């Protein structure tokens, strides 16, 4: 029977502008979460959080986003790496699930030889061709693979449900990239768990007492935590901040 | 044709409130608007902050007066300063909007006669604003049943005027979601790019700033190329939006 | 459980129904529902405001010269609902069709409640056009304290409680976001709540055009997106302002 | 040097509703304008009037369509018939326009050998496949004619110069009909001259005392008349209504 | 209990560049399917193949497209007769269903007195008003014809459940046509069946080793093909390809 | 301002590639390539193929070759060219791009201080093509961070390089997705209309036949009608973009 697992990559040190718009310059730290997905039909990862090689040449594979984010994180921590030590070799992952493409959520992509890939094709081709405020922010050595099966899903795709009952499902919150979305789970025990991603960074988010530091368009990311607060008020699920370091240490990790 | 260069006073802000993530310091900002006397008619362009916020800051804007705080005396009201200029209200034939945020709408209804001519999506959005930027729309100002409104479409990017070139419309989407600069063309002078809030600083123009404000990123910055095309190709002097170091350097 | 109340009725003439069909006077019900869930109460639009009991002129103006309205001050949906056993605080959501004058009655009465209805109708209701701006009275929906759910284009079939019980049906054309609804209960089975999709059986038949509206392209085709509804589920259907079919039906 | 000649093919006799919408059933008579401009590039034909065929048998030729609006007109108002008279052969007009394609502005569809028809690309599907309310609206002995070189124009052809000298020009205005577009015109001694056509029936219509009896979109109409204000007030345009009995008469004809 | 028929309405002689874009002048044929389902809440027919009248006489049917296209087939194929030879009179079908609008997909437009014709509305409205690439390959004497009853699916109707059941539903694969949508069937023995029709004619196109020789737009084409890998990948479907010589054969 | 019509070399393919469906033959084509010689600056257009071609074309292109083997000598390449012709690399303030397929991004970041201008909508398709066009899009030429982009948005068509008539983009979707083409107006030779790959040959131009490589077949066959307008409202002299007879008929 399907279960859910919170990973990290570590963690990201930057400032807290970053994370809450015009809050100030103090040092800040934030978790890098990722998540395992089993199920009877297959294992799911979401992201896989910031790649491997951060654990080893950060400045050499992320180049000079660096002075920005910069990744605090062992090679065991790597997604491909956690998973094995879990007992889950690379071939057994079915999907890959991406939110994003952004550099702390592409440490998955092109590492499971069997997983189809799937993400919004507006973030896909964001990806691709990225504007200068954000083509930092895309690590093309993680999601530029000609090997990667993709499955890039429309607009018209929101509420994509991965296995078809219900388990895992998008939920589109455009603002923070194009492409974003978030996830609602469906596990037997637990009952709904609503991955924010980035959609909403923290509590503060949520609540509407902070903007992204980091987004494509203020318009959608607003509309979209609105979109979660519906979701969330109709389903009572548990929701989980994509990057909150004082909620993080209160759930099962 | 002239163009004339006004400022409806000053705003106080910190740092990242015109550069984003650019700190907390203080800063402090002119707020401009423009007087286009043309022989067909008086054009005004935004006309600063409403007169009120000279008098009664807290009563007329409300709580966004915590973040822009206005400095006006009564004298810059617009009406007033025309008014003393020689212009006489009913002597306005249009008002051009670049957007309705509170710093802008200080003539919106003051010109009795004026075509108020804006993008219809700055418009509706002004209307119905999502609760980030409902504080910096005014409905008093811009909400006014006697206007007569020209709202331009998604085609009208160009929109001139008096068919003339004399004064056009260069949609600018992303600080609003309806911004629009202009590009003036004046016979001495030759093209005058009023940026308004597509760049605020040249920093901004410099691709060095992201706005402290804004409806989408992308939007933002994609319009501020589009500048840089226009500017490149016309030779146009550029006039920033709110930018106390480049401000003084101009005509005004 | 479907309980169909209603706010009195409309006085109007037959034109402003059937479009083009005649001046002579007409009398219209003013339909509004109540749905019983064991997740909690849902009003649909809850009919013309309560004031309009007392002071229809002085609440929705100059419109009452097309659209008079005739109810009691217990049939307000606070006031009937009391009656009925539930308390203001005890409706958990407040689903809106649209939001003309005759279906914004609930809209911020019940203080827990979430407000759905489709955003581009929300945005049109702020910012609307000169034939339409006196059908949506502000003091009904533009409420601060009220918590939206605004759905976008892509939220077809949106289901209330995540059951079936409730979906929105979307209807474009009387007004730009008008929604109907498709409920399914478990003795009666589905039942279509067109609203002012189809104001008479006369409409839904194509015999007639609405009096009002947005589009008639959109205002046909929602119609037959209706017909291929009712046909494919046998719903039973509800006309939304029809004086001969609406004694036909259970009425609380 | 250019000219602008305004004919009409009769009239149609209708009700008053049909024109204002919802303001009574009396009886109601309206002109049927057409238009002919010369110059010196070439004769160009707007719209038509209704067809010649209507003068003999309307019911044949329109069909059940005639209870709403019975046209009145002679064989000779036709427009290869008036323009014969008038001095101009069928295979001396270059270009027809079409406002958009009510029964009463196709008169001149296909009657012009070697013209190109200029209209909407809209208005041409739509009257392809009309919806049940306008279908009678559409007379396809008309305009579905395979000898008929269209040039049919995109939404970004707002403006559309016929000669590239500013004598004509396409003004959309969605509304009446998808792709009803006005015309804006400038001739050497008026200067400029604003048609209308069904954007604006009437004075009534213009001063936003009444809405059109029959029309796709009121949302588009009403904005597409108050772009023609606009435009009217910009550049001082004589602005001649699409269906104005009062105001007709007081026109040059 | 339901179940799935494929049929066939003979086959089409044409080139196998009008299969496989730019792959050769040589001879080619192929088998035109089209589909039944029964099931309790009613018969549905897919699409119908060529038309009867094409057994009689091709050439004054179909026209000059008849060069491209040569359908040979007898006239006891006609959908009306081979469901009159299974069990089926033409009134007991009550929903016909159209992947699109194609010479031969349109053999039972409208010769099912009774059945609501469900096709996306931007094939109807294309085939309506056609380019001149593909006008010959829309039969006016199969689709335009008034007495059709038509439920036209919008942009947002993907996935369209005919029944409400997940027997039949529609799944939009634009790109050999406009409005093209392949099926997802669901049958209690075999399971998931998905019908391609003209998304993928033949393994070449679903392998990605092949165009299609005749098409709207090869960007949606090959997109859609990808979007049904990630469905028969997700349901284990049979997939069905729409005219493959070979695999046709292996179907039953 | 003068227009001078270059070529790099020829590619050898087949005819199919060019006329879908119309035979595996033989086939070449000349590969065009523009310089405008303006007062206010120098223009090139697309450029040819990348001379590295001319050396080492399998390195270069990679498998594509297979399909459209280029036939160049060094001396053709879009910089020596214009050396040999007067006209140094840094004296080219525009690059101008119809789209960017491999045949027409030689000039891609070869002049240091060249603006680059093409539809947003060809930059970002190729960035991230599909598997049937991948091929086409050459890397190595146009993703070049050093490269100053005026990327055209939806509503620009019609754009004006110098702001005087002499270059405008006349949007041409469909042979790809941002794929325009141009009329110039030079003052002795009046307009003159550079088709580019809207229309490869005559036979496209006359409807008698479709381009091999195609991203939408909708939009090439009704861009080729829109220049149809163009050509017969301005009288211009038609450039076809690969055509082997017409092409030595023009000055070069
Ligand atoms: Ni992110
Ligand atoms: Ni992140
Ligand atoms: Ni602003
Ligand atoms: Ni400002
Ligand atoms: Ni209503
Ligand atoms: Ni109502
Ligand atoms: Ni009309
Ligand atoms: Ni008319
Ligand atoms: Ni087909
Ligand atoms: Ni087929
Ligand atoms: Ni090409
Ligand atoms: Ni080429």
């Amino acid at each position: 029977a399907p279960r859910l697992y919170m990973f990290q990559t570590g963690t990201l040190k930057c400032r807290v502008c970053n994370i809450k718009m015009n809050a100030g310059l103090d040092d800040y730290e934030i978790p890098v979460p990722w998540y395992l997905i089993t199920h009877p039909k297959g294992n799911v990862v979401i992201d896989g959080g910031c790649a491997v090689e951060c654990a080893s040449d950060p400045k050499g594979y992320w180049g000079d986003i660096t002075s920005v984010y910069w990744p605090v994180m062992r090679i065991e921590e790597g997604c491909v790496q956690a998973l094995k030590a879990f007992g889950i070799e690379p071939a057994d992952v079915r999907y890959v699930l991406h939110s994003h493409l952004h550099l702390d959520h592409t440490g998955a992509t092109g590492r499971f030889p069997n997983a189809i890939h799937i993400v919004r094709r507006c973030e896909y081709e964001y990806a691709m061709a990225p504007d200068w405020f954000s083509a930092g922010g895309y690590i093309r050595a993680d999601f530029d693979r000609p090997d990667v099966k993709w499955h890039l899903l429309e607009g018209h795709d929101d509420g994509y449900d991965v296995f078809g009952d219900d388990t895992i499902r998008f939920i589109f919150t455009p603002g923070h990239a194009p492409g974003h979305s978030s996830f609602l789970l469906r596990l037997p025990e637990t009952g709904p768990v609503l991955l924010a991603v980035d959609a909403a960074y923290t509590t503060d988010h949520w609540d509407e007492k902070a903007l992204p530091g980091f987004l494509a368009s203020t318009v959608d990311a607003v509309r979209s935590v609105r979109k979660l607060h519906a979701l969330a008020e109709k389903t009572g699920a548990l929701v989980v901040y994509g990057h909150d370091p004082e909620a993080w240490p209160t759930f099962r990790l």
